[PDB]
């Protein structure tokens, strides 16, 4: 009952951020903290003095020890670094240093850093490094799960998405006497535009093990809710650029609208670059998808596992309906986009599944198949194919039928 026994459990319930732990530490929120209205556990901190959260710890849990083990976890979503000003600029984001001793989380260009400091000028730093010179990044502007553990007799460890990345001995450190407060605030950042998103902060008064960490990752992933590429909840009525996970240098296009045209994967993507700062594939390419309410959605705008939907496709600034005639030859049913008034009795009902998958069905509820792609001669056409469904029934791996939904996001910054 690992979150339940945490010594600090910050969560947004009804109308307030609160510490749910038995300690009920005090929270002070600055004027310029922003909470996402879709999910107010998602907290945005700007490079402003009033964009801060302070936690006043109960005296019982202030860290002051040579020997006590402790850990912290949280999720973070860090916008792409765009500017030379971001190089060589380590900035604190979670501060628990007082009198030059304690702990802190800081960031730098392509880095997440944990620092410990004793009362005898000793220091230890574990670091996660990620590149901005990468076609498609797992990390830039995407939610990722951080976990840091500390065993005073041996090592400090940093985990990303449940996996151990770095470790260093901390037996070079004597007494660590951390602050009575924890300050969530960008401290020392030279770039006025910088911000972070954070969520689900916890402290623990032991060293978490690998298993506990993986289980926290899985539990906090919200697996009944589909996610977009950035890790935010997938929504209805929101345009998405599509990325097929088996061929990430292509985007979705449509040769011609109507039943005699088809959807296909076209490449290459272009690139976006700032010399010495980033070099990535362009994400805002192709014919956008919009998820439309059909049988689900009666409570909010969020797309959930097993929701039945329609998919609209934007072609030259007009919406069309993804559909197919399942009567066509062969298992692989080539997808088209149809004028919405003219879709008739074509197969168009999509069952969303949480990576994201889409199972096409006819109007009687029979499966046409998962949406993927199939090579016909020299073209990768989008299809619905029951071959995928039958491989899943046999517990066999399937390639080509998993998708990313990429909305425009300011933390990506592409035009
Ligand atoms: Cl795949």
């Amino acid at each position: 009952n690992i979150i339940n026994t945490s010594i600090l459990n910050l969560r947004y319930e009804s109308n307030h951020l609160i510490d749910l732990s038995r300690y009920a530490s005090e929270i002070n929120i600055g004027s310029k903290v922003n909470f996402d209205p879709i999910d107010k556990n998602q907290i945005q901190l700007f490079n402003l003095e009033s964009s801060k959260i302070e936690i006043i710890l109960k005296n019982a849990i202030v860290y002051n020890s040579m020997y006590e083990n402790f850990s912290t976890s949280f999720w973070i979503k860090i916008p792409k670094y765009f500017s030379k000003i971001n190089l060589n600029n380590e900035y604190t984001i979670i501060n628990c240093i007082e009198n030059n001793s304690g702990w802190k989380v800081s960031l730098n260009y392509g880095e997440i850093i944990w620092t410990l400091q004793d009362n005898k000028q000793n220091i230890q730093r574990v670091v996660f490094k990620y590149s901005q010179m990468v076609a498609i990044s797992d990390y830039i502007n995407r939610w990722i799960f951080i976990t840091i553990t500390n065993n005073r007799l041996n090592n400090s460890k940093i985990y990303i998405n449940g996996r151990l990345i770095d470790q260093k001995p901390i037996s070079n450190l004597g007494n660590i006497h951390a602050s009575n407060n924890i300050m969530f605030k960008l401290d020392g950042c030279r770039d006025p535009q910088r911000y972070i998103w954070i969520k689900y902060f916890n402290l623990f008064d032991k060293e978490l093990n690998e298993k506990e960490i993986k289980d926290l990752y899985d539990n906090q992933s919200n697996s009944g809710i589909l996610k977009d590429f950035w890790g935010n909840y997938l929504q209805y009525d929101k345009p998405y650029y599509m990325l097929n996970l088996y061929d990430p240098n292509k985007y979705v296009d449509v040769n011609n609208v109507g039943i005699r045209g088809y959807m296909y994967l076209k490449g290459p993507r272009g690139s976006i670059v700032t010399t010495n700062i980033y070099l990535n594939s362009s994400l805002y390419m192709g014919t956008k998808f919009i998820i439309k309410k059909y049988a689900s959605g009666n409570k909010d705008n969020i797309v959930r596992n097993n929701d039945r939907v329609y998919i609209n496709v934007v072609v030259k600034n007009k919406e069309y309906r993804l559909a197919t005639n399942a009567s066509q030859a062969g298992v692989e049913k080539i997808l088209s986009v149809l004028e919405i008034p003219d879709v008739g009795n074509l197969s168009q009902v999509v069952v969303m599944k949480s990576k994201c998958k889409m199972n096409l069905q006819d109007n009687n509820g029979n499966d046409i198949g998962f949406i993927g792609f199939h090579q016909f001669n020299n073209i990768d056409k989008l299809v619905a194919s029951n071959w995928y469904n039958r491989q899943i029934e046999r517990s066999s791996r399937t390639f080509g039928c998993s998708w990313e939904f990429i909305p425009v996001d300011d933390g990506w910054g592409e035009s």
